[PDB]
């Protein structure tokens, strides 16, 4: 783990960020945690994200020409993150995002689409937004998220294999549960949410 | 007007968000000039539109203790204000913005980001009818919330259905004030320092007096 991914995850905990629980996610899985980017509630947290996507895009050097951020929580990410990279990169970019109800609000979507989003679990969001994508003519070049889960998608491989198998992109995450989880190996109190993680993820991790 | 006003009028104008011409408003009316946010669309017009927003709430000085942006529009604009506040301005402010349909799994509910509590500064860009405020101010008012004012881009300054203006309306029917970076009356201003437009100006002041306060 990095020294940025390190300061990452304290920005997340300090704001409450990855909780604990019984939560059925989007893609109906039962799991005992929950990374809720939401809750980067404040202008400063609002900030600083961006300034990490930023970041992490322009290390990348994947080439896009759009930002896209699916509804709901792609919007504020993908706002702060245009924003970031214009304030902190000397980068311009063209920005758009949908309506969850398609109808979009922004620039028009063409070009080699950079979708970001806050995680990536087992790829629905992704494919969702692909249909919009398409729809438009355009392409994807690249995926970046928050937290990559690493769990399967909707098969054996990975969602991250999957994604990239089948729109040629490639995906990138600030963090990966791994990282988390090393991360809160260091804390106390923290055994049984860990026992709980490895759980879950004996089903579908990869 | 303040150097910012005029800055944002530039910015406006550069990004073709403000133009001349003949468009005929949501009332039917045939103005000479149109004012669309939705063309600042890019990360810089939206890191400068958060400055500018941020720059007039701070110089009305209205005290608040929420930005709620309404969906979808407002999202965007609240997002960056925040923003702004917080990096130019020292101003750690929380945000808030809702979904139009409660979220069947996950954390669940119908708002992202903080909780709607305190005095809410509601963000959007312009107010026509002077009515899509009601659905926020439903929101607001479900989670116990005030409304402590209504952040817009420009003010039209033109009357309503009757006598008063969409933005006078808001402020008697709910009793906030409507912060507004620029207003008609500041359009008139910045075209009468630039002589080229001068026929514009002539057509903008020929509606405001008709339709004018
Ligand atoms: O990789 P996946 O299996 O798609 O899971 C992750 C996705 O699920 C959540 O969206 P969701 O629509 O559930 O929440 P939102 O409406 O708050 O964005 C999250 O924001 C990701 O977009
Ligand atoms: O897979 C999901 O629905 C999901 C997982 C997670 O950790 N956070 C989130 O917002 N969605
Ligand atoms: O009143 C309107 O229809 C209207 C005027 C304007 O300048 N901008 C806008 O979006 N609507
Ligand atoms: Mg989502």
């Amino acid at each position: 783990m990095k020294p940025y991914q390190r300061q990452f995850i304290e920005f997340a905990l300090n704001k409450q960020v990855l909780k604990f629980g019984e939560f059925t996610l989007k893609s109906g899985r039962k799991s005992p945690y929950f990374f809720n980017a939401g809750l980067f509630n404040t202008g400063r947290d609002l900030a600083l994200l961006g300034r990490f996507y930023a970041e992490a895009l322009v290390d990348s050097g994947i080439e896009f020409d759009l930002l896209f951020g699916p509804a709901y929580k792609g919007i504020p990410i993908a706002t702060t993150t245009a924003v970031a990279l214009a304030e902190h990169h000397d980068k311009d970019l063209p920005y758009c995002f949908n309506r969850k109800e398609g109808s979009l609000v922004g620039s028009a979507l063409q070009g080699r689409v950079m979708l970001v989003d806050d995680v990536i679990t087992a790829g629905t969001a992704i494919r969702e937004s692909m249909e919009i994508i398409q729809a438009h003519g355009a392409t994807l070049a690249g995926v970046l998220i928050s937290l990559d889960r690493q769990e399967r998608g909707r098969g054996e491989i990975s969602a991250i294999q999957e994604v990239e198998r089948d729109y040629g992109c490639k995906v990138i995450s600030i963090i990966t549960l791994k990282d988390l989880i090393a991360y809160l190996e260091e804390k106390p109190d923290m055994a049984e949410h860990l026992a709980a993680v490895r759980a879950y993820r004996e089903e579908f991790g990869v």
